[PDB]
């Protein structure tokens, strides 16, 4: 009950599901240390500024993800809607990951781990024990492929959903619905098991990562950046996506959190601490993952680049292999699975609660008694239906598609650039300065102004231009080539969320009555000073 423990408990859970799952696979795909530089560049130039901006928006507007924009600038309020849609797409695969962990939980209660040996039913005759095996013939990899997912030849015929994954996803969705319906009262102490538990586990891995034989090669590879991959543009796209995924920005959840936060909240310290802790956690996770990969390369003899899958699910391949080497593998495996499940459940709770809060703030009584609860189910079950498409036999391809196009890609970058352009240019930097000064009692420095006005919008524009101009066909584990129609489907899924901005703009422009300048300025000016509209904003707000 000390001051330090209190100020630590005040700060929410810095650990995230993307830090333990998405960041390792992204770092392994991007080459290791070559990915660290763009990640740090985006965290310093764009991550923390956008995080602070969204926290300030939430704390000042005291509204959801959409109503805040209506209060700030109705013309671009459609942006908020798009964000909500993205959230849904996120869940479409996010909760699915939890089901996987759930299955591993039921596999963690045996004396002998299933991924330890090859002498099993689901393992193919090509399975070779570590005591060598190829990328697709390792015991843990064979287990993860042909016992949890049960991959298909391709996305042309996904087949029927697996009953095990279906039951796991159903149970997890029931837990998620009951946590909101009955309510969770153990939050005040849940940090004691959600905040301290992951980091310590990483320590148990880190001390083990340096202890694993043959891990020096993976560590030396991780500490060697490659300039040829830096010249390539996909690393920058992956870094910009991972920054937004880790900081949870561009999803409107941080806006709802700031709205729920008190008015006299010093957001600068929170933003700085969260950024530093996320950077440190990502560095430690990458170090441990590459140590594990070096150990696996030494044990199997294959090249470090060809050790495991260069795609989603790298955690379920890397962590059990390291736990098997640890003494008493059952205990550490159960601890890691419980920690991962709790982190993912907390992230899903936050995202779903933010989305429901935004949709209930936009449409009234769509939050009156039972009306607030039933709608929740109307979301969850529907998502569960989409979750079915991900729990199919060849559902990993649809999972990769939704991860690359639906909830990531050009969509998040476009939405973030538009938010920054509306706040800095349309709304005004001086207005935001005065708002922050009235809120927290201090005026931010010129660095935040230059980042919100020039650095972040131009950086996002360049990133999205590099993404659109130079595009590579999506592949799965560098072995399966997605069909031509799959690329079009992914682009259509991305454009469905991207086009939400101009459509609402045109709708509001046609909705407002009056001259053209009046029609535009009634949507540009906030709803609060809606007495008479200055048809031409002077050069003073724009240049300054
Ligand atoms: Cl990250």
């Amino acid at each position: 009950s000390s001051k330090i423990d209190f100020v630590l408990s005040v700060a929410g859970g810095f650990v995230g599901l993307g830090n333990v799952w998405r960041f390792p696979y992204l770092c392994y795909k991007n080459g290791g240390g070559a990915f660290l530089i763009p990640y740090f560049i985006f965290l310093f130039g764009s991550g923390l500024p956008v995080f602070f901006l969204e926290i300030i928006i939430g704390q000042y507007t005291s509204e959801g993800g959409i109503t805040c924009w209506e209060k700030i600038c109705p013309l671009f309020s459609g942006i908020g809607y798009a964000s909500v849609v993205i959230v849904s797409l996120l869940n479409v695969y996010y909760i699915v990951i939890l089901a996987w962990a759930t299955y591993y939980l039921f596999q963690s209660f045996q004396k002998e781990l299933p991924w330890a040996h090859c002498n099993h039913s689901w393992n193919t005759p090509h399975c070779m024990e570590d005591t060598s095996s190829t990328n697709f013939t390792s015991p843990v990899i064979e287990f993860w492929e042909r016992n949890v997912l049960s991959l298909s030849p391709g996305i042309d015929h996904p087949g029927s959903l697996k009953w095990d994954l279906a039951l796991c996803l159903l149970l997890v969705w029931l837990v998620c619905f009951f946590c909101i319906w009955k309510g969770v009262r153990s939050t005040g102490k849940v940090v004691y098991f959600t905040a301290t538990f992951p980091f310590a586990m990483l320590l148990v891995l880190l001390v083990r990562g340096l202890t694993l034989p043959g891990a020096g090669a993976g560590i030396k590879f991780y500490l060697y950046p490659d300039i040829t991959r830096l010249e390539d543009p996909q690393v920058w796209i992956d870094a910009g996506t991972q920054i937004f995924f880790s900081y949870a920005i561009c999803l409107g959840a941080m806006t709802s959190l700031g709205s729920y936060n008190k008015y006299k909240y010093n957001s600068y310290r929170d933003c700085m601490l969260l950024g530093c802790l996320n950077s440190g956690t990502s560095f430690v996770s990458g170090f441990a993952i590459f140590s594990i990969l070096g150990f696996m390369a030494q044990e199997q003899g294959v090249d470090i680049a060809d050790v495991a899958e260069s795609g989603p699910g790298l955690a379920f391949i890397a962590y059990p292999k390291a736990v098997t080497m640890m003494p008493l593998p059952t205990f550490w495996s159960i601890l890691f699975f419980i920690m991962l499940l709790l982190l993912g459940l907390d992230s899903q709770f936050v995202e779903v609660e933010g989305q429901i809060t935004s949709l209930v703030d936009l449409y009234p009584s769509f939050r009156k008694g039972y009306r607030r609860e039933i709608f929740i189910a109307f979301v969850c079950s529907i998502s569960y239906l989409l979750g079915l498409t991900m729990v199919t036999e060849g559902g990993m391809y649809v999972f990769q598609l939704f991860d690359y196009y639906a909830a990531s890609g050009v969509c998040l970058l476009w939405v973030a650039f538009f938010e920054c352009f509306v706040i800095a240019w349309i709304y005004g930097g001086d207005n935001l300065y005065d708002g922050i000064e009235d809120m927290i009692g201090y005026r931010p420095g010129p660095w935040m102004k230059y980042s919100w006005a020039v650095i972040t919008p131009v950086l996002c524009v360049g990133c999205f231009i590099f993404s659109l101009v130079k595009y590579v066909p999506l592949t799965y584990n560098k072995t399966y080539v997605y069909p031509n129609w799959a690329i079009g489907l992914g682009w259509s899924l991305a454009l469905s969320s991207m086009l939400c901005v101009p459509l609402v703009i045109v709708i509001r422009l046609c909705q407002t009555e009056g001259p053209f300048l009046v029609r535009v300025k009634y949507l540009l000016t906030p709803r609060e000073p809606n007495r008479w509209a200055v048809e031409r904003e002077g050069a003073t707000p724009y240049n300054s």
